């Protein structure tokens, strides 16, 4: 059994999600298509927010599995506005190695620049330390 670690850092290049405001940006996380769903805080008004939040998730497969990371603008109703999502297959992360990369976000339909995230991505056997080489 191992466990994916991911520090989702910080984000920048985002675009401009309000049209009098800048971008409310959250993160959200899933391993394949999971109900349990992880999100970081919202950073107000930025378009480089940095979270340095931690998530840690149960593979089922350390080979084909894959995070999917979306991007959100969080807005005043009842619903938030989506930004970019970038799909990351697990097996390019070698087991035991701690990765800290930059990915390039996918825009949704609308939205002009998906901005870019960046992640350290650590899997490592169950108990091992997080975010420490294996
Ligand atoms: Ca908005
Ligand atoms: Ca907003």
């Amino acid at each position: 059994m191992y466990q994916l670690h991911v520090r989702v850092v910080e984000a920048k290049e985002l675009p401009k999600m309000d049209t009098f405001g800048k971008c409310d940006a959250f993160a959200i996380l899933q391993l394949n298509s999971s109900r349990n769903i992880h999100r970081t805080k919202v950073i107000e008004k930025t378009y480089t927010p940095v979270w340095n939040e931690e998530f840690h998730i149960p593979l089922e497969d350390v080979t084909i599995d894959t995070l999917t990371v979306f991007l959100k603008d969080e807005d005043k109703g009842s619903s938030d506005d989506p930004i970019s999502l970038i799909k990351i297959p697990i097996n390019q992360f070698p087991l035991g190695e701690v990765v800290d990369k930059w990915y390039s976000l996918i825009p949704v339909k609308g939205v002009k620049k998906g901005g870019q995230i960046r992640l350290t991505i650590h899997i490592a056997p169950l108990g091992a330390t997080p975010f420490q080489k294996t």
